[PDB]
């Protein structure tokens, strides 16, 4: 059963991807591509989009779904068909907002204009809405963790990049950000992935 | 259970899931709403967006993730976990072109501009993408009709108002919608449903 993961040289939206592969045990091939070979595969690819997983001659696309698809019947999945639909809908929450950015924007001004309102106008509100989910659960989908767990932590790791005292009101947030990256199997790829901004 | 959907009188979001009650045959109580009373509501929300779902006071939210919870174990999933790979990855790619139109924008030329131009440039290159997906084969995913191909129809229904040519060129295309809206219980659902512009 054979992986390569594609994507650029960056966590981004194939990162849900590397945590759980990491997590789970699995040899993957990481094939981290230059801005400059890009078109080139672009091209080739049914949707013109990545992160995409190859498993054996099959070609898999949309973070998501892949994530959803290495999770199906494992622990990061949720103990129920309800857990399930929290997990996904916690994820696309987070999706939703991450998705609003203007990642690929190569007007800089325009650009930094746009990733400053969303981090102060509808960031503060998102981690408001998700701590009062969490309330005081230990985690975000029922009793044990789940790659919602994961894409929360990684979400949380970019946003902090550009914004530093985003999750100052919620310790409750940074508490879950942080036993999420002290697990065994994601805290010791947290210390060998790439290091990457973004 | 005991299922009530909660939305606004018009297609959307929601209809990915009343199409889905209606293929599955789920008796459900199809709570929709005028402004009037959304702020009201919007308050007892976990994250104030809707679609929701509450199943016995048990409230579920995003759209995808509830389509997915209510079409899991079913036939409309996806046949095998590699094809509800796919199916997810169609629902995102499509779910993603449709959050890209400015939905709410009240300046009604900016709206024209956008929406046009998406439907321009952006638009058809999806179309290509879908059309050449599909290939000359029955459904997007599998050998049967799965709720990726609801989708399209949902979706394509709602983009042919803006741009009626807009699969004047996909004849396979508008053939999927076609099988789609000629299922028995989706040409029920269709003809019942009431009469709302988008
Ligand atoms: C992991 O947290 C998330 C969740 C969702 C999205 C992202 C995310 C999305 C895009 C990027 C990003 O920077 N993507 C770039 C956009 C610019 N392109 C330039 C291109 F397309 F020309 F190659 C490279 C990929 C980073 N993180 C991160
Ligand atoms: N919903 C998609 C978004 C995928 C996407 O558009 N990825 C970007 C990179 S972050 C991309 O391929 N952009 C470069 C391009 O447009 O060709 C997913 O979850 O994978
Ligand atoms: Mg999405």
């Amino acid at each position: 059963p054979n992986y390569k993961l594609t994507y650029f040289n960056m966590r981004g939206r194939a990162e849900i991807i590397r945590y759980i592969f990491a997590y789970l045990d699995i040899q993957y091939e990481d094939h981290r591509i230059e801005q400059a070979d890009w078109p080139e595969i672009k091209s080739t690819l049914p949707f013109g989009k990545i992160p995409i997983l190859e498993v054996d001659g099959l070609t898999l696309h949309q973070s998501l779904a892949i994530a959803r698809y290495l999770t199906e019947n494992t622990d990061l999945a949720g103990n129920t068909e309800m857990e399930q639909c929290h997990v996904d809908a916690i994820v696309d929450t987070l999706d939703d907002f991450m998705s609003c950015f203007p990642w690929a924007e190569k007007k800089q001004d325009v650009k930094e204009q746009m990733f400053n309102e969303l981090l102060t106008y509808n960031a503060p509100h998102l981690m408001q809405d998700l701590d009062t989910y969490l309330g005081g659960r230990e985690w975000l989908i029922g009793n044990s963790v789940t790659w919602a767990d994961f894409y929360w932590e990684i979400c949380s790791t970019t946003l902090l990049v550009f914004k530093p005292d985003l999750l100052d009101n919620h310790p409750r947030l940074v508490t879950l950000r942080k036993k999420v990256q002290a697990i065994p199997a994601v805290a010791n790829w947290i210390k060998r992935r790439p290091q990457t901004k973004l």
